[PDB]
């Protein structure tokens, strides 16, 4: 898997993308890696934000499916035409597959002005594909048509440029330290998981664990922050504020609306607590924990200045890039489980160490799951 190491790039706050080729002859595009959606969709007309776009009429292997696709999101959208074509990942497995492709012809609030990606690779499951779950996602096609094993793994390493690795079809031992622990994929739609306990510097938050997963918890490379359900966010912020109270911060800092700065290299990392998320384990009544250092949740932005990268959610927990940057994450689709291990590229603390540790004894973990009617 050495050929796939370092196949991801990005810019701060703009996501991670991988190089792909589409069509015959191959058209090279940079594609955002998104575990929180399930469509393969590419700019296919000259939106001013795009470095380049897919030109479907120049591909001899493009097949028009003669069906439109429309994907609304928070008063924005992408829209276009469905087809299939041959797709490869140059720094990936040595195969080519015929996959569904959405050729985006109109959009609002989707592309980012100044980013270096032109499309999105939705790696989640068919249930959340548009227009419906009959549109087979890319990874499903990859596994069906080739001998690539049904798993991939992500090491995201944290404008300043960014990098990482997407290992397609396996695990690279060089990308983590310590042990890999697995949590079940609760259901195949999002990469849904169940958080069973939360601690701040070892202090139990002491909430009904259902609150941690209200109304779901997902692992999402398509989101920057650790996003927490409102009630949990408020409890977490209260605790982090208490821990760090020897310094004063504007109210807006805790809302992610202003920076806090310190003289070069005098950042008081010690006053910010570690956060442990306990995840449902593979065995009955067994859990494990992942521990994130403050270096994960205080995002550097151009003194050393930082933005608070924990935010409130009204649609459940989102373990975004912030969390993922601390860990090598294994999406073991074949066995309906997600693995975590400390990332070989995570940012270290002077005196404390990140961890993925277990086992713990946690009873009635099924009750931590929220039941969306
Ligand atoms: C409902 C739908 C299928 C659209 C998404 C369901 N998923 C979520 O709600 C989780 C968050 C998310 C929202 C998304 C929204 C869209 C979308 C659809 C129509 C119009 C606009 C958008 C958008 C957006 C934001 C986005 N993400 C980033 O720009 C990004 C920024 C920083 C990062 F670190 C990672 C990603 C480009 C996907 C596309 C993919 C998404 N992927 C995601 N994981």
């Amino acid at each position: 898997f050495v050929e796939m190491v370092d196949n991801l790039r990005g810019k701060s706050g703009q996501g991670y993308y991988v190089e792909m080729t589409v069509g015959s002859p191959p058209q090279t595009l940079n594609i955002l890696v998104d575990t929180g959606s399930s469509n393969f969709a590419v700019g296919a007309a000259p939106h001013p934000f795009l470095h380049r776009y897919y030109q479907r009429q120049l591909s001899s292997t493009y097949r028009d499916l003669r069906k439109g696709v429309y994907v609304p999101y928070t008063q924005g959208k992408w829209e276009g035409e469905l087809g299939t074509d041959l797709v490869s990942i140059p720094h990936g497995p040595n195969v080519t597959v015929r996959a569904n492709i959405a050729a985006i012809t109109e959009s609002d609030k989707f592309f980012i002005n100044g980013s270096n990606w032109e499309g999105i690779l939705g790696l989640a499951y068919a249930e959340i594909a548009r227009p419906d779950d009959s549109l087979e996602p890319f990874f499903d096609s990859l596994v069906k048509q080739t001998h690539v094993p049904n798993l991939f793994s992500l090491q995201l390493c944290g404008l300043a440029s960014v990098g990482g690795s997407m290992i397609i079809g396996g695990i690279d031992h060089s990308l983590y330290t310590g042990s890999l622990w697995y949590t079940p994929i609760r259901r195949e739609w999002y990469y849904e998981v169940i958080i069973v306990r939360v601690e701040i510097n070892g202090q139990d938050l002491k909430m009904d664990c259902k609150e941690y997963n209200y109304d779901k918890s997902i692992v999402d490379s398509g989101t920057t922050n650790l996003r927490l359900p409102k009630k949990v966010f408020e409890a977490a912020v209260k605790s982090i504020k208490a821990a760090s109270s020897t310094e004063k911060f504007p109210d807006g800092f805790w809302l992610g609306e202003q920076l806090v700065c310190w003289q070069a290299g005098t950042t008081p990392w010690n006053i910010f607590p570690v956060i442990s998320l306990y995840l449902m384990g593979e065995v009955t009544n067994q859990s494990f924990r992942i521990t994130i250092l403050p270096q994960q949740y205080l995002r550097p932005v151009e003194d050393d200045c930082y933005k608070f990268a924990i935010s409130q959610s009204s649609t459940g927990t989102v373990m975004g890039a912030v969390i993922m940057e601390g860990f090598y994450v294994v999406f073991d689709r074949a066995r309906k489980r997600i693995g975590f291990a400390v990332s070989a590229c995570h940012v270290h603390d002077e005196f404390r160490t990140a961890a993925v540790e277990g086992p713990f004894v946690t009873l009635d973990m099924e009750d931590c799951g929220y039941n969306i009617p």
